[PDB]
């Protein structure tokens, strides 16, 4: 079986975006070969070596990957909820300091190995979760050295942990205090300092966008499309989440590799993505703390055979919770899908949205070695159980690394 390491025995969930469902397959061995699945062989074609590990049957999956967080961050906005729970106005909380900005000074406050040492605990949490590729945005930074540092923590989490990182640029998440009067000279500086500086130094992998009528126009969100275009940079957006503007049609003109949020989403937007095959990101778990009430057009993208990618959109005021599984969770129970939809959607379909589809989530020969090894019997329990460790194995590039 030419490769040097095998695994006897395991029960895999393919996720094959040619197989129905989980893609389950009777008991096979996988091999793996320069961080690749080499081959993968059903366990009645054979009859160990030594070094050769046996699962016993143990269910195996691709890596778990969630294509959509902020879990780089400085701060705490707990206070500023409390206020907000006991009946402080809002107005109140906001000419003291409240709201995203007072996370953009506490992140611009923060030191680089500061804000490495924060973000360390929580990819820990996803790490055994399953989780085996992350994306990481910018955006709580609004400087041209705050969001390149952002970036490089980032990229430092990825050297530091058995964990693929992917950057993403995201300045425009919302409009510096100091071009406050001026949110046009922003998009400038965005598109002809920070993207090249940050293409420049190699930090950025895309570039996204919080196209809303409390973030970036239609118009200023097609300027930076327009800049990461000609940086070779590739591009997705947050849009749709608390007011439609036309932005994922935009997105989806720039072959943008996935919207975000899509409470607002609409049929044209709909067929659009349909057509550029963008992959359409379910984020639950804001959803349900922000305690909205519309719900993302999960019916009509099913009917257009929209992708769906479902993540964690770990963040300090939005989405405090670090747990991909509980977004998995809450994809089911608030928004419909099924634990199968739910499984593609932080497999296959996340690969996707981060431009990965050729290398990641699925287990198929020739595609990275990703993958682990449950002790649970079903897949379909990842979206339902959550917060137990249940990892026998952790494998990424073709290495443990559970320990
Ligand atoms: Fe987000």
């Amino acid at each position: 079986l030419n490769c040097e390491r095998v695994w006897l025995n395991v029960t895999p969930a393919t996720l094959r975006s040619d197989l129905a469902d989980y893609g389950l397959l009777e008991p096979h061995a996988l091999g793996v070969h320069e961080g690749r699945i080499h081959a993968l062989v059903p366990m009645q074609d054979l009859k160990y070596p030594a070094h050769w590990q046996d699962m016993k049957g143990k269910l195996v999956t691709p890596g778990l990957i969630d294509c959509h967080t902020h879990l780089i961050f400085a701060g705490s906005r707990a206070e500023e909820f409390e206020l907000r729970q006991k009946g402080v106005p809002y107005a109140e909380i906001a000419r003291k300091g409240g709201g995203i900005i007072s996370t953009v000074r506490a992140t611009r406050a923060a030191s680089e190995d500061q804000l490495f040492e924060l973000a360390l605990p929580r990819v820990k949490s996803l790490i055994r979760e399953g989780v085996t590729t992350v994306e990481i945005k910018s955006g709580y930074g609004l400087t041209l050295e705050d969001e390149l540092k952002m970036l490089r923590v980032a990229r430092r989490l990825g050297e530091a942990l058995p964990i693929r990182v992917k950057t993403t640029l995201l300045a425009a998440h919302a409009v510096p205090p100091e071009y406050r009067d001026d949110p046009d000279s922003w998009v400038e500086t965005i598109c002809q300092e920070i993207i090249p500086a940050a293409a420049e130094a190699g930090l950025a992998d895309a570039v996204d966008v919080f196209c809303e009528h409390i973030g970036f126009s239609l118009a200023q969100t097609e300027q930076v499309y327009l800049a990461a275009d000609q940086y070779g940079l590739a591009v997705k957006g947050h849009m749709d989440q608390l007011s439609n503007l036309g932005g994922s049609t935009l997105a989806a003109n720039f072959g943008a590799l996935s919207v975000d949020h899509l409470e607002y989403l609409d049929p044209e937007g709909i067929q659009a993505l349909a057509h550029r095959g963008v992959v359409a990101t379910l984020l639950p778990t804001a959803f349900y703390f922000l305690k909205e009430t519309k719900l993302p057009p999960v019916v009509a993208l099913r009917k257009a055979g929209v992708p769906m990618a479902v993540s964690s959109d770990i963040n300090p005021g939005t989405a405090p919770i670090v747990s991909l599984r509980m977004a998995m969770n809450m994809a089911c129970t608030l928004f419909g899908l099924t634990p199968v939809e739910a499984m593609a959607g932080v497999t296959r379909h996340a690969a996707r949205a981060l431009g990965e589809q050729e290398q990641l989530g699925q287990l198929r020969v020739g595609m990275l070695a990703d993958f682990l090894v449950w002790n649970c019997g079903h897949p379909a329990e990842l979206s339902y159980l959550i917060g137990v460790d249940q990892l026998v194995s952790r494998v990424v590039n073709g290495e443990e690394t559970l320990h």
